[PDB]
């Protein structure tokens, strides 16, 4: 009956690089998703103690949120842009896992997923 | 202090009518919002003594909640749909009044209002 620690966002032993793709994910993708009207329930880890949701972290064993993604990009925690896209995908599917098809929170995450996909269509070439 | 009696939900001395719009407000509007994941703080009158909110009914002098709106629709309390729509608006603006921009409860209210407005956009045509 206690929230887990948030996901790690710093990995100081890992090599670091800046790519056009990683910079785009932070400066465009994360930015556009953050300001969407549906974003706030996904911006921080679910606070299951505050919400009185004792089952959340019994069901969700790989939590992910947009605040954690932002910090990872800022700390060059990702070497490959797909590791970041995976975290985004984990955040959406965590919503589909915890809730039920057609739920309103799920319709919210679905709309955010469509926008995320629209944005990564414009991802700069890996070059 | 103490809680007030909840809003009245019955008016025997008022004429009654069933209309396309009132039926929609109960079976579609109220139903949809009730089943929203963000609905639980608005389904019943604020128990300001149980929530440790002694100032709530000093600030909020026209309280309104979805359980009251549900009963009013079931008891034909409303002759026009705008009476019911006004109770919804009161419930949302009460939340904005008592709390502050950016609070969790306010963001929940705003999401319900946006869904409410979409469902009202599809109110059947007036007889």
């Amino acid at each position: 009956s206690m929230n887990p620690p948030p996901p790690e966002t710093s990995n100081p032993n890992k090599p670091k690089r800046q790519t056009n793709q990683l910079q785009y994910l932070l400066r465009v993708v994360l930015k556009t998703l953050w300001k969407h009207q549906f974003a706030w329930p996904f911006q921080q880890p679910v606070d299951a103690v505050k919400l009185n949701l004792p089952d959340y972290y019994k069901i969700i064993k790989t939590p992910m949120d947009m605040g954690t993604i932002k910090k990872r990009l800022e700390n060059n925690y990702y070497w490959n842009a797909q590791e970041c896209i995976q975290d985004f995908n984990t955040m959406f599917t965590n919503c589909y896992i915890y809730n039920k098809p057609g739920d309103d929170i799920v319709l919210m995450a679905e709309a955010l997923e469509k926008l995320f996909l629209q944005k990564i269509n414009e991802l700069p070439t890996e070059e």
